[PDB]
């Protein structure tokens, strides 16, 4: 009933990225510049044909810093993961959510079972919860 | 002698992203947020060898559009694109330098055989002419 640490996202496929500066809504706990990737199970999903069980996007979250007008990457905060189970994880819709503190598998995040993250991803229910859109 | 437009660079290894914004040095042109890729050649000179021939870094570069003080990544404006061939690209330290405007191979940006790219990356010569690092 555990998500996975998706051990070697970095070397996965880059769907997108967002900064999210102080003054929106978002700014905590999701503040500071997030990647997203996504396994080949999930751009399988995301290109728009179906997400087999085994797809994983993480949502990779670091701090910047405020560099004489550019904002520089600092350290990680966080990751967060969905892992495609749709018997495992039906309870939030076939997706596990998990943060890991720092990135470091050892700072499991989740104390709810996910409802709390499933809360919002509920949602984008007509993109199998998911919001982050393939662009080139 | 022309760079060659590197063909699936989107599916390469994200090195790592910056934001670029108003009154920086640099605003003209490389504005936006921008993300580094790697082919699998240029991560071997990224991780600390030396940068073999084929070896391709791309600067992926987004517009963005402030929206609630969250950076929205918006159209692409261009790519720049360093291709490593020690023999071929002489002239400026092994490395062909090309911009495509909009990412697109026909909207070639370089017309002074990258000496203008050559001469900021000069200062970076210890570490092969490349200023971004490999983070995990
Ligand atoms: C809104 C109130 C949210 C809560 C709570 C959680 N997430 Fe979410 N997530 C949200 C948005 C708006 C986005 C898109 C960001 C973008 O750049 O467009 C995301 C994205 C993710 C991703 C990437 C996949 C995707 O759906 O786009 C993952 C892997 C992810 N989120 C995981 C996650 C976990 C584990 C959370 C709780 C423990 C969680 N999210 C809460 C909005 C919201
Ligand atoms: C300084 C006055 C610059 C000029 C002119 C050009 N580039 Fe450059 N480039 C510069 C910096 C400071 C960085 C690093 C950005 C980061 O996020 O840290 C870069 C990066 C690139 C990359 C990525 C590889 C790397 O060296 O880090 C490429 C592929 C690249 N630049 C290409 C490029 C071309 C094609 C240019 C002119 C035609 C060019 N650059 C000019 C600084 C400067
Ligand atoms: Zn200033």
């Amino acid at each position: 009933t555990k998500v996975k640490y998706p051990d070697g996202f970095r070397s996965w496929y880059h769907v997108k990225s967002m900064v999210i500066q102080p003054g929106h809504p978002l700014e905590n706990p999701f503040g500071g510049i997030h990647h997203v990737y996504a396994n080949a199970e999930a751009i399988q999903g995301l290109r728009g044909g179906n997400y087999p069980d085994g797809a994983v996007l993480v949502f990779d979250l670091f701090d910047y810093q405020e560099d004489n007008h550019a904002l520089v990457e600092g350290k990680r905060k966080l990751i967060g993961v969905m892992e495609r189970d749709a018997k495992r994880f039906s309870a939030t819709g076939g997706w596990g959510y998990e943060g890991f503190g720092e990135g470091k598998p050892d700072k499991r995040l989740v104390t709810d079972g996910g409802q709390g993250c499933f809360g919002c991803h509920a949602a984008q229910k007509e993109s199998q919860y998911v919001f982050s859109r393939l662009r080139d």
